[PDB]
């Protein structure tokens, strides 16, 4: 695409665009242009406005771009043209991309006690109403778990919220403690945009 | 994908897919998976339902599944697995399409004279409300007008409602007359899914 | 989008594209833009060329825009900007689809013998290499057959070349056949972008 | 989807994905199925092999699923189901998503001088061939550089390149630089994934 600036707007939140160059109130010869996940290729929006669009996206006095609440379909590019007084022509260009914060991690079904020396399920991990989906991830007293490494291992799992389209995640945690080990690990589940069993040697 | 059975369905109107090979009421050894562009992969809904699921689509009491109104989101792929009392596994697989029927097309400008001989603007047919967005067409005098053939030219434009995602269409039509032909001709416009004529005067 | 040309290109074949009110020949006010899979959102090309796009579409020395073999990927917009020697700015805007012809229709497993008023599984009708899709339809003696109505049923399935994206249909036909009906039907398979068994009373 | 295990493979390298539960030779009784930017909904392979998908994916005598060199295309859920001698089922599932990892992020042009109290472009830095496309970042001596935080003003543009279909990033930055601060700092830029520094002279 061109160079743009990258815009990141919250789900639900409104969402103000400037049109560099315009003048500051009406008459304004500029035009916004948007590809998004409401759009067929570019649609162009005007100060005069109208129709369903003026539910979803509005110029406002000063010829910024407004959006009072933004959803997932309005990812995409945003585009301005605007004629100064002296007649001068600037663009604006903006990539935006949305998000929503999940609520936090929580753990659903812990062991109590493992046993070293074999696998055991330690744990699942849920996080609801993510966008884009995110990641869970495991770690052992504060160190990061890598999975398939050092007889760790995670299945996880990916569902959409059928009318909102937030993610959620599941996380299963494996381990094979090791002999000799800590008694007592704590083990905690976080997200990417505590689980205290004892071990028996 | 696998053999199935390919359903065309109205947007907003009910869906019932029926789990071949089920007993005709509960207790049914029966699960439905879908894939669709509600979900992430396959999505499991069993006889039980619950959750925000149960507003979108439910096990009937006969394991048939029930969408109450098909919306664009639910094209995808939908499957049943059943056991009836002897034992015996059915499956049933079903390949959803949906569909919204426009508004009638309108033309919304046109000429009332041509000049035979050069390029002219004849018109512009407008169609509001389809899915998927299907296609204009002209028509001169009952045949069909080609594009790039014999004199004719067309521009088309789609856009997209934002809310409900249904296309509006826009057709121009240009022609250039041929000398000597029909000095009162009738164009047409229709609509093709995708699964007022203009009578000018022709000056010679 | 906006009001553009609809391009069908068949795929392998070259493509031609006209810049609308660019000189003859150099020097050429022009650029070209193209949104295609190939793409992440708009993409310029030049008279001046150079580096892989060479390889995929290049400037003409009239202005146009040529692909020497159009391929699924190429599906998009088109668009060409160019001033004359008057100064005039001439826009092309079009809209390319692509498409593959498949080869004939073959039936793949007929029944020579149907039973009247029970279901039979007629026959497979295959159609390899499209793109898009397209779609099979049986006929019974020149008529369209319509499934679910009148006991007519048919089962669809769609695969695609793992290398050449084009699509191969199979399409399967059961019927139950009318008492007192035709003896000697015929029942053929056609694509959209000759099965003569005897029936039993 | 189901659970499954998260594969991360390098593209145009191997790929083995392991059929749990299956027989160590055969004859064995198991199925993959794979849903990927190559199929049309699920694909079945088998042990017996055959046509075009041989010089994609293949069963070994092992009964894992073998890909030679993988590509952004074998993206997508891949599943085995197998019986072992006694009749115990088991299922494999793997959620496998393909990378790149693109060349040194390079300067590819920079301001010798700065102008403190003003906005200044200080440089360009370049990424070439992730996947998938990944993002640049500016440091100023050794802490990030947050765009829209203190004077520090970024633009970025991606681009494809049109048959291999990786990435390459190019980011532009501005700064406004404060009175009275380091008169010799250090840029840097840094590449992230998607899953020769800068030392100007500033002039007070
Ligand atoms: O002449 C006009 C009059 C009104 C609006 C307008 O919109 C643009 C402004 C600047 C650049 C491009 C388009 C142009
Ligand atoms: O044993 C059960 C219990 C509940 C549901 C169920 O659903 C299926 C039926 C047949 C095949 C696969 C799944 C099977
Ligand atoms: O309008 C709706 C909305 C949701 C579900 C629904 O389907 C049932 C209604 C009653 C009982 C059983 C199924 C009908
Ligand atoms: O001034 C120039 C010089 C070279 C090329 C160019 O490309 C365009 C031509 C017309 C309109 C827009 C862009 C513009
Ligand atoms: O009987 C067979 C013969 C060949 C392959 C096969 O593959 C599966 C194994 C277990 C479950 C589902 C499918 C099963
Ligand atoms: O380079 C390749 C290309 C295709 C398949 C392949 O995998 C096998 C090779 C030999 C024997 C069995 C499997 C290796
Ligand atoms: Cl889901
Ligand atoms: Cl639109
Ligand atoms: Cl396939
Ligand atoms: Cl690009």
């Amino acid at each position: 695409g061109a160079m743009a600036q990258n815009i990141t707007a919250r789900i639900g939140e409104p969402l103000v665009l400037k049109c560099k160059g315009a003048p500051k109130k009406p008459p304004q010869r500029l035009e916004w242009k948007l590809n998004t996940g409401r759009t067929e290729a570019w649609k162009v929006l005007s100060p005069q406005g109208g129709g369903p669009w003026d539910s979803v996206a509005r110029v406002l006095p000063n010829g910024s771009l407004f959006l009072p609440a933004v959803g997932i379909q309005d990812e995409g590019i945003f585009r301005c043209q605007a004629m100064n007084r002296n007649g001068k022509e600037t663009k604006s260009n903006y990539r935006v991309r949305v998000y929503q914060i999940p609520g936090k991690p929580e753990i659903v079904d812990s062991a109590s006690e493992l046993t070293a020396g074999v696998p055991n399920k330690v744990g699942t991990c849920v996080s609801e109403g993510s966008y884009p989906a995110g990641t869970l991830s495991w770690h052992l007293d504060g160190k990061p778990l890598v999975p398939n490494e050092k007889g760790v291992s995670v299945k996880e799992q990916t569902r959409r919220h059928p009318e909102t389209g937030l993610f959620t995640l599941q996380s299963e945690l494996m381990v094979t403690p090791a002999r000799g080990g800590d008694p007592r690990p704590t083990f905690s589940c976080s997200f990417s945009p505590p689980i205290q069993p004892r071990v028996w040697e």
